[PDB]
């Protein structure tokens, strides 16, 4: 079982050599804020030269895929295809397209708590949004899902409206992710989707369907058009309760990097408590430590 | 132990006869919205004639005591003294006065998520509020508590500011109550303080000190200036997880009335699960059924 081993030396060469690809979390792993982790671009160049696949998975719903791709480029991660990038905004849009209730001749609408990147992904997946213009008649389409994402304009009034839609038990409640908070450059924090979802769940008495990590649905989304054997995929993340748990639920070897949210002492406390699904198989100080294994 | 018995007949006469007073929840018990429960004013008149004390305890922080007293009068509950009325706004103000950290020569301020009734109670207890004017110097007083109450103007920005104050581990986190939602006249619901507290707790990683029912602190607040033996006090409420649990924690005989939030079938499900602290000793269809026991 996972034992939180510092990955180095021959073990590092063997782990990377057997892996067919690496699935990276983004925030706290490749970068912090607008600062790339030193050595991270060089790791990705060496992985490619070694013929290993690289895929990326983020619970951040700020950027639709085109704006996410440009961010990778800007921070030194060249040569990437947009098809390698998976965010909770993209995967939430796809899940709603796959699962929205209602008849095909009278499609429903999604009431969205979230920002313009998230809304852009929803529309690109064909979803109609509550508040969008009504047809000439004026009869607004029925709301058949509430989607909670990172919403800098969250308000009591929006929370109460979500509850009104959720009075219909057939209306879905979906959340992009459950991350509770995110660190800012000065050591402060900003509230995360999980804090807003907690309010929506508590007021409505409903449990949300979570799209993002640690839900295995995110691995379904990533693998819809790319064949990756989870038994041959390394999952690299900074957050025990999202990235590492995700990896265990999907059957991947997990690596905690220490440049982000979770601390080594937390992983060790989970191991001492026997909570092995929150323990990484391996850790590194930063992902630059992986390059030597190639 | 509590067995959820319908209270009637000789048992009703004995239970009321042995009681020295009755502690009533307000919303869902005395009234629904702006409609008084039929017979409820007459019960309170008969209790007084019988020499039994009546006290009132609400988690609603909309009304400071003067506006709460006028509401009782308007709905037919005459002859009451404001000193009989205890809301989570009043008791939160008193708790903050008793527990606010900081030196006596440089008192702190309270960052409040809540409305004007709540703020009025805080000021009447001597508390200074974040955002109040600064002294001539301009140096704003340090925020030493965050208070979450029912906040119709809750926003992501206010949530993020609360988190900034809570970065100081000595800054208290207090909530007026944890009620998750409240029913409206048309069967919709409005979010409750517990939904907002859930967001604040989740984003900050803190657990709130809850003032209102089911916290026993509310019974400390009620009894500060009135001597009531809990062993001789009947607790009458409509909400299992707040009023009935409160009664059990304080050692009172509990009565569920069915004119409000909780349903008889819920109480029976808790009893079948052995969760006796959420089971009322007795129930009535409405508190008008108690009058015959006098
Ligand atoms: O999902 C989001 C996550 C974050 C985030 C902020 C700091 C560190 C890590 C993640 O910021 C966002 C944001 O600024 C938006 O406008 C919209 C969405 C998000
Ligand atoms: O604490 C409060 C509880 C409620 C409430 C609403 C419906 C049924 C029962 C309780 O409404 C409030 C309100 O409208 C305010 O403006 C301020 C505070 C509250
Ligand atoms: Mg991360
Ligand atoms: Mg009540």
């Amino acid at each position: 079982m996972a034992r939180c081993e510092r990955l180095r030396g021959a073990a590092l060469r063997d782990v990377l050599g057997r892996a067919q690809g690496v699935l990276f979390d983004c925030d706290g792993v490749l970068w912090n804020g607008e600062r790339a982790v030193p050595g991270a671009p060089e790791l990705l160049e060496r992985l490619a030269r070694a013929g290993k696949a690289a895929l990326f998975v983020s619970n951040n719903s700020r950027r639709a895929r085109p704006e996410l791709a440009l961010r990778f480029a800007r921070l030194g991660f060249g040569g990437l295809r947009a098809e390698q990038l998976f965010s909770s905004a993209l995967c939430a849009a796809r899940l709603l397209r796959q699962r929205l209730p209602g008849p095909p001749d009278a499609p429903g609408a999604v009431f969205v708590l979230g920002g313009e990147g998230l809304r852009a992904e929803l529309r690109a997946a064909g979803l109609r949004l509550a508040g969008d213009p009504s047809a000439g008649d004026g009869a607004a389409p029925r709301v058949r899902a509430v989607l909670v994402g990172y919403d800098e304009h969250f308000s009591f009034a929006k929370l109460r409206e979500a509850c009104a839609h959720l009075r219909d038990p057939e209306c879905l409640l979906v959340a992009t992710d459950r991350d509770p908070w995110h660190p800012l450059s000065d050591g402060s924090r900003t509230p995360g989707t999980g804090s807003l979802a907690a309010a929506v769940e508590t007021a409505s008495g409903r449990q949300a369907l979570v799209v993002g990590k640690p839900s295995p649905y995110m691995f379904e989304c990533i693998t819809e058009n790319f064949s990756i054997d989870p038994a041959r995929t390394l999952m690299v993340g900074d957050r025990l309760e999202t990235d590492i748990l995700f990896g265990h639920r999907c059957g991947m070897t997990t690596v905690l990097t220490l440049t982000g949210v979770s601390r080594l002492e937390e992983a060790q406390a989970y191991l001492a408590a026997g909570q092995h699904d929150l323990v990484p198989h391996y850790y590194v100080e930063s992902i630059a430590d992986l390059t030597e294994g190639l």
